[PDB]
């Protein structure tokens, strides 16, 4: 019923005193999507890589599904586990880097929206939670070592 | 705390029961229980497993309505004879399915096309499409017309 496409989210950000930016299983993926076979679109779909949806007439499962029309075709997204997926590190400072891949069947990822469940470790090893990058920028201060920690000009693309 | 309930009513011809199974696609328009925000045409099955933060429980549907760290949920609730509408209650309103909703109000229901019917002679019909509120088919062996007409429905 589909051609399956593999789709990558790439990010780039300028790093100050950050060892890695990353996310966990709780991370909330947010996209605007489109039907790969029609003009239909859906904004702000939300899902996690742990979500388990059983696909009809298949033994497989999906993290996100949609039945675009009254006809009996189901369209799916699955997060693809790759090793060191979902991590951006000091060494990648200001360079584009593959962040996460998805198998999409019947669906095109149009727009990605970073959420606010990122995690940051700084170079002194302390962790920051609920890191909000929906506005593409974030900083905090390490009081222990009196150190600014920042993520600037967050850029991304979905291809 | 109360369940939200989808009720239906139809005219049956030679139908033992109208029912649905695990694969049935629940379709709703919904609203934030605390704001004017809405979401149309959400879709789930009763078997969907989404992990709810701050609980061991899972949900069949969830949504984060705003950037405030708080998730709202729908879960199918099993109840007596749920998801089955029978000959004995022909042309009557009956509770068809129940839903535990947290942070979400169900506003509109949309019957889908994967209902099942058992006719009064034992025959089963799959992929029964009532999204347009009427369905019929025919039992050849027994030469009888089988149908569901003027389906009506509500959720609250």
């Amino acid at each position: 019923h589909h051609h399956m496409k593999n789709t990558v989210v790439r990010i780039k950000a300028e790093l100050e005193n950050v060892k890695r930016l990353f996310c966990d299983d709780e991370y909330l993926w947010i996209f605007n999507i489109r039907d790969s076979t029609s003009s239909l679109t859906r904004d702000n779909i939300q899902f996690r890589k742990t979500d388990i949806l059983e696909i009809p007439n298949s033994r497989g499962t999906a993290n996100f599904m949609i039945k675009w029309t009254e006809y009996p075709k189901y369209s799916t997204i699955n997060f693809v586990n790759t090793k060191n997926s979902c991590s951006y590190e000091e060494v990648n400072n200001n360079e584009w880097r593959d962040f996460a891949s998805f198998e999409c069947r019947g669906i095109e990822l149009i727009d990605f929206f970073p959420s606010n469940n990122f995690i940051v470790e700084d170079t002194k090893g302390k962790l920051y939670y609920d890191v909000n990058l929906s506005d593409q920028n974030w900083c905090d201060y390490n009081e222990e070592h009196e150190m600014c920690v920042g993520i600037y000009n967050l850029e991304y693309e979905v291809n």
